[PDB]
């Protein structure tokens, strides 16, 4: 699956359909980064820069002008031609073949925008601008204004108004349509086959960025070259960090692994965890923590719906976990005082569930708690997770057992589509792939 | 292979020998870069704070402090223990554990690095500082020297004198000990173990990505989780574009691939070119190209050892390319003419040979034209190609056609070391390689 | 005569009945300004905040909050009080006094302005911010806006609407209202005691600056300690320099002397040019100059009126001008053909009028060319001027001579009030006063 | 007196001395300043540029270029001639004139100074810089030395030291040549006639600010035209204010008056402070305190000479301050004890001396504690003082009272000289000039 020609149109004409009438939105394309010296890290555009145009170059600007209700155009900025610099560093669009390409109606070069750009602006009342996104681009917007300003002989006017377009953007991006979804759908799947080819080749003795690189030869090979973020294998007491990404350790029989590994997939992110016995068996201590987090997941998969929240479905949740505790002696008391206490924050720390998209935590407004009432086309994570550390004072057996399970959603007309449920979670599921792939 | 603990000393111990007295080095820790929104890449540090301290950790700056010829100290800044940022984003040395783990006298936490700094500064004559490094360093370092200049009346007084440190430790970085030659080799024998394993992948149909993906993994299973820079696999016309990054294409039966990629191995790189038919078998156009790349190769493995230099033995490719180019007529004209007009350069755009080491591109002075006379100890690419445009006006079976072919060495008392030699590169030893593996 | 409280707390009223509801608009103190080393200038306050406050501290911010169109409230940030920092440097308002004071509602530390800004601007849809004005007040406003937007999870949110009040602020300091006219008929009367006594002091062998001298000494002793800008004293070919302020010759019997000096009177600008003999008697060239400006000066002040234009009074300036110097042959040829050419010029080219206020260029919207209709309030100067350059292609006795004469005038329902006639300027009457003088 | 042509030379001669050989000294220009919206402040040069050039316009570097111990040159960048910007702004130097007129080799283009002053510092070893005097001037020499350091392919080095110069320059501006001498000389006799004047005009019912009024026509009319301060009229409690500048009090019967004010003369300062009574006769309660401060400058310029140092003549002020204060019953207890307490810092919280030069405080090492020994060639001032605030509990009759008197001296082979005795300061001879003036 992609996105079209026509979609990212149809999203730079509701973004216009918004704007107020004489004015102009600017939006920049990402910098280059340094790894080290003159080595650069793989290029990744700017999320919102990309969602309009679906153009992976540095030093480019989309401007979308509204004159009036029935009356807009638009104009990029971006890298001139040059046989030197692409004989080198690789091929570039340029002004010629980008308003065919890229569905624009102008192009102008990137190295002449500080020349054209107040043109663009003035006479104009509104700026739509990220302001403090990019200091380069803050740079150019400042000198573009000030030209105006400064300008009134040569009869220039600045724009007095400026608005943060971040807001409007962030609430269009919150909502996917369903060729976003079918990109996603695909993201998930590509994920969730490489959360499986992991349990297969997991052995003890194995390090745990072993299964880090099964895990992105299997991304890299349906064509997702990167994850969507820093892969994640915690073994043992590794799984207690949320954010383990040194994955140095060698894996120990008797120790769960946790999988917190995501692709990402013409921009959109999957993002799955698995956790299971580095040996494919899951004890009976191991077994009593992933059963409360695994009905934590069904629970909430079953209730994720329009009309529902976040917030809601989390109370459903800690329910689940301080009870689950309670019958295991790790928390000691009342379930409904604890619960009021929120006695499950030492083991439960983290959020339920994050927006997912263009990135793995997306943009788009939670509402206070997280109490925003679901509705269609919000695409979401489930990942409950108990962390109980090596000096919890708890039964020895817990100790320094972290488990999260994660899958990835839509919300529906009448519920929710799981994108992610190909690679198993369920204990007996999981022993059978790992007991078929030793045999083969 | 790693570097010891008295290796990080003794480089520190050589740094300190050629400071003044009463003077102070500032060596930064690379900042943290954002990949999209929360999430960043993997954390690459900077290369000259590694040299002196193993340390991979942010928001760190290593003090050394010369108070005469047989007195000085180092201070460590560095990040403070934290239960909650370490139970999120992974964990930290802190301030105890530093002296004996990384072999300074003290450590400080970073957070008071303002109120610290100029202190240690207080009194002294001189201050190396590599300004304009980081933007964050600089205002920490300026910070801490305008106290010093406006704090007379508190008996304060200012180093006057600031010195770069970059050209004297990056000459240290030019000359690489045993233990790093010996890292050097491992980094060089997985790049070509990886390289190898692509030459046996290859087939028809497959994505230039797909190549990417086996040499990643390679590289991941023998402990090196990273490329020392982005992988390069430029199949067909791709092959010309000398940064080819995009790996975008089908590979084609009747092409080429060229792929120039090396592992970071314990933060030292390898980098290794193969160019070979993605069917198995060079035509005779391809061979008649490869053949004057690979013995531009040989000659000069044959010809680097102490005493000589990088623009010598690019003069002797030189003349090997103009010859071979006259021969099959992609050149006409006398030899010695064609040579003295630089008529190679259409063909071969590049230098021959880098210093290679914690940087791909490694640190230290190549002399006017790379002249400067090679010792024992520098570690080096040797990497001729050439690259006929798509449109060169040439015989037409040349044109399209990119091959380079890349060793890594160092320099020994009486010639070279070849680094990378456990990957074929005879075209007869690559035919042979592909054959196996496609029966199996 | 002065401004009154109640006139500061109108002025507040008027910009926030302007204002959007759920805003804030922000308004900075000047910072000081350094001189040479440790001393500074003399504080100039920022005309904007001055305006709104009458306040003449640094590190002060006026914050205007409009919740609805019957709801409002103001908030002050200005110095502490601190003992020892006011027995060196003088006596501070602080916060208890303020709001009586200044008759705002609340007044907060400056030092605290970082943690509180934020907190006021929570919540709000637009801020009112003069971006660019000064680098500290938008360290200040960027720091607080990204505060706001980042903490979400705070449950705090960031205006997403900026707007430069500028605009709005100078459109109304362009209307001065009858307690502002009365204090710049004071700054006339003072800025014209000023160069009665300049004319009636001056004598061959005295220096331009002691002229100077006796105007400053004239504006202090009525309480106008500082001119509102660098006073002009241009005698002989020193006055063909529009800003000449040098002022270090010797002036000379048989040369013309320009003076432009304006006194700051509460803040308001008084600004007049005289020009006359250094000897007290106008020659005949220099008359038949004198003549053309002072006919153009004494036309304006006829024609200017409500619903003319600073064009429009222009154009019969230029009439008048090519006229008068066609006559004297240092222009040749059809009147008509050389102001279609503005044949006039290379001897006045600058503009007849600027707007007059709390800066002597004042603020406020010209139109294209300066063809905005006056209309009653509008304040403005009227200052013609002829400067035949020394080295001009014209009869000789016309070279080196520079004369401008100017008057400020507030436009009334039926004409204009000249605030500087009290100094004279036909020459009869200046060689009179100069004659009288000598005797003283 | 002023500065001649030769001592300018002499003066970068004596820096060159000092630099290293392969090396330069790059000296700026203050920037113009800002009062109010587009009307800029007096300019004033920077002292330590004015001190090597006599120049006195903006954008201007001067380069002092060591090749080695007996080959140097200079290069002054400087504002190109352009006819317009000096028909409005005022005449320039520009190119050609400079290197007669200021002595220098060679004069460029301000507007070329970041295409010529990389290639200026290509190949030196050292340059000297003052880092954050100016951003301007950082910007554009960080710009410089990053095109040199990233310029290794266009055969560009940087140099790798970089040292400030202002420790040696102000070592140097510390010890006054003849010429300066001569010219401060004539600095404290305008200074002295100033405050002489001063003394007769004052009346009650006159305003603070007319005595500054006189004080700075007196300035002018010998050829001072500007204070080298803000100039200080503290009448009864506004005398405890050090530097009490608002000068908007009526002056009383009954009260003293305090006046601190200096002019500047060829660039360099007087500073002279006399307190008088208001009404011209000293009452009991004031001279009671007066002759306390009198005896302490008395005997300050008895003691002053080489071989003593600020720190041990200002133990005998105190010595002399706790006897006079304690005898008045203002202190209570014995003399060396209070003085062992430090009892008189309450009402002398001040320095008794700076140095006086180009600044009013001038640059220059004062020692720890100002314990520098003096020699011949300084120049400084004595200042004792005594502040009784308003509500110290003390006798009523001393409340309020602010007394300093103020003389500046140069140190001399065998003690020092005077510059500004040429005003009174014996009470009896403040009154019969003040009761003369009376008659006016
Ligand atoms: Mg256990
Ligand atoms: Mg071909
Ligand atoms: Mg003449
Ligand atoms: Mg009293
Ligand atoms: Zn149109
Ligand atoms: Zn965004
Ligand atoms: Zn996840
Ligand atoms: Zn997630
Ligand atoms: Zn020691
Ligand atoms: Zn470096
Ligand atoms: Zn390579
Ligand atoms: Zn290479
Ligand atoms: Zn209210
Ligand atoms: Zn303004
Ligand atoms: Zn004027
Ligand atoms: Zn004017
Ligand atoms: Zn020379
Ligand atoms: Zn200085
Ligand atoms: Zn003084
Ligand atoms: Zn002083």
């Amino acid at each position: 699956s992609e996105i079209s020609r026509q979609e990212f149109q149809r999203r730079r004409q509701a973004l216009v359909e918004q704007m107020q009438p004489g004015s102009a939105a600017l939006i920049f394309a990402a910098p280059e980064v340094t790894r080290s010296a003159d080595s650069e890290y793989p290029y990744r555009q700017n999320s919102d820069f990309w969602y309009f145009t679906g153009f992976n170059e540095p030093e480019a600007v989309l401007v979308l002008i509204k004159s009036d209700d029935t009356h807009n155009h638009s104009v990029l900025f971006n890298r001139v031609r040059d046989l030197t610099a692409e004989i080198w560093f690789g091929r570039r669009l340029g002004q010629d073949a980008a308003p065919e390409k890229l569905g624009v109606d102008r192009a102008l070069a990137f190295s002449e925008i500080n020349q054209q750009l107040y043109q663009l602006l003035n006479g104009l009342d509104v700026v739509y601008h990220a302001q403090g996104e990019y200091a380069y681009a803050d740079v150019i917007v400042n000198s573009a204004l000030e030209k105006l300003r400064k300008g009134s002989r040569q009869n220039l006017t600045a724009p007095a108004t400026m608005i943060d377009w971040r807001p409007v953007v962030h609430e269009m991006r919150l909502f996917k349509s369903p060729e976003e979804i079918a990109v996603l759908r695909r993201a998930g799947e590509i994920t969730a086959m490489a959360h499986t080819r992991a349990m297969e080749k997991c052995r003890p003795g194995m390090f745990e960025y072993h299964l880090e690189g099964e895990i992105h030869h299997e991304f890299n090979r349906h064509g997702a070259r990167y994850p969507s973020y820093n892969t994640i294998v915690g073994s043992g007491e590794n799984g207690c960090i949320l954010h383990y990404t040194e994955n140095e350790c060698e894996m120990r029989d008797g120790d769960l692994v946790l999988i917190d590994a995501g692709c990402e997939y013409k921009g959109y992110a999957g993002d799955i965890t698995r956790t299971f016995p580095v040996n494919g068996k899951f004890t009976q201590a191991q077994r009593e923590i992933y059963d409360i987090v695994l009905e934590s997941l069904e629970t909430s998969l079953r209730l994720y719906r329009p009309g529902t929240s976040i917030l809601e479905v989390t109370g459903e949740v800690v329910r689940i976990m301080v009870s689950g505790l309670v019958k295991l002696g790790i928390l000691k008391g009342d379930v409904d005082e604890l619960i009021a206490q929120n006695a499950h924050r030492p083991f439960f720390m983290h959020g339920l569930s994050h927006w997912l998209g263009l990135d793995v935590h997306d943009v788009g407004v939670y509402g206070q708690d997280r109490s925003r009432i679901l509705e269609p086309g919000m695409v979401l994570t489930v990942e409950p997770g108990l962390y109980i550390a090596p000096d919890a004072e708890v039964p020895e057996q817990y100790r320094g057992i972290g488990i999260r399970i994660e899958d990835d959603i839509v919300i529906t007309e009448t519920g929710n589509e799981n994108l992610t449920a190909s690679v198993v979670k369920k204990p007996e599921e999981i022993e059978a792939l790992m007991v078929a792939a030793r045999k083969q």
